[PDB]
């Protein structure tokens, strides 16, 4: 009955629950106990690669009435240079595939209650990022966000929200910011979306993230697009950032715990939600520029990879406290 799917208890699911397991074996005294209580904290579950059509349906099974996370993020390309040939073959259409496979799964389940995040990071390129190579892959961007929009955003077991980057990176292109949505919404059929995801994977604070969904909904609104509701990834945000580095941030602590409605005084926002993978790796330290900065945490592993040292520095950190 409400449209705030948060308002339910959250499922916690068993690749976190294994993954916290992991960590739990490798603590022992306070360190452990404070792990035992993350485990069953929920964390949205992403499908991220091809075969996660195939792991919708577990998930379903076992969050029996409770609110199922999904973040989508099956964007086949985000890089540029395409730059053909020519330059895809054909991602478009295989993305539609994706969406379809998950969207026909999901009305088999017609009581689940699902929160639907659509593709972190595609919009604050598509604001953002300098496109003589990556045009014809902005054009496919929008094109593979309407087009999921217009299926998971038609379907009344499903709320969805679209991911619109952090306040560092586009508090100061919020006109801009809006201008990309709305192109989307016009572009993506029937389908509506809840709301706005911010902060996926990234450490900015509450207070300031609100600030910025305050600043995108009045240029969402001035475009059209009205009562817009936010939620904010609060996994790593514990403690403020000493930088801009992305990848594995030194220093970072896991944030509130997952919560609807959190505050009266920040009516926008629907709720905290552990939407990045706190203690998933980022990326490996030697994959790219930004993972050897001075303030990236040293020996990660592979983007999605459990990070053992990592988590337990975000155990340490948490603010509030376990
Ligand atoms: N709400
Ligand atoms: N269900
Ligand atoms: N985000
Ligand atoms: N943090």
């Amino acid at each position: 009955t409400s449209d705030n799917f948060f308002e339910n208890e959250l499922y916690s699911n068993y690749k976190f629950q294994g993954e916290v397991d992991q960590s739990i074996q490798r603590l022992s005294g306070s360190l452990q106990e404070k792990a035992k209580k993350v485990k069953y904290v929920p964390t949205a579950a992403w499908l991220a690669w091809s075969g996660a059509t195939n792991e919708v349906a577990r998930y379903l099974n076992e969050a029996g009435s409770k609110t199922v996370v999904f973040v989508l993020y099956m964007i086949p390309t985000r890089d540029c240079n395409a730059g053909g040939s020519n330059g895809g073959a054909d991602n478009l259409s295989t993305y539609q595939g994706y969406v379809n496979s998950i969207y026909n799964t999901i009305n088999q389940y017609p009581n689940s209650r699902i929160v639907m995040i659509i593709e972190p990071d595609t919009i604050g390129n598509l604001v953002t990022a300098n496109n003589a190579n990556c045009r014809n892959v902005h054009d496919m961007h929008k094109q593979a966000l309407s087009y999921a929009i217009s299926k998971f955003g038609t379907q009344k077991n499903v709320r969805v929200y679209l991911d619109a980057a952090h306040g560092g990176w586009l508090n100061s292109s919020a006109d801009r910011t809006a201008e990309v949505i709305a192109e989307i919404l016009r572009n993506a059929g029937n389908g509506k979306i809840r709301g706005i995801s911010t902060n996926v994977s990234n450490y900015q604070p509450v207070y300031s993230e609100y600030q910025y969904h305050q600043n995108l909904n009045r240029a969402l609104e001035s475009r059209g697009v009205r009562g817009m509701k936010f939620i904010v990834d609060t996994s790593r945000n514990g403690r403020n950032p000493s930088s801009a580095t992305w990848c594995n941030l030194k220093g970072a602590g896991l944030g509130a715990r997952p919560q609807a409605n959190p505050d009266p005084n920040m009516p926008l926002l629907d709720a905290y939600v552990w939407i990045k993978t706190p203690g998933e790796s980022d990326s490996a330290s030697s994959a790219d520029p930004v993972c050897r900065n001075s303030d990236s945490l040293q020996g990660a592993p592979a983007a999605g990879s459990w990070f053992h040292d990592y988590f337990v520095m975000l155990l340490e950190n948490a603010n509030p406290p376990f």
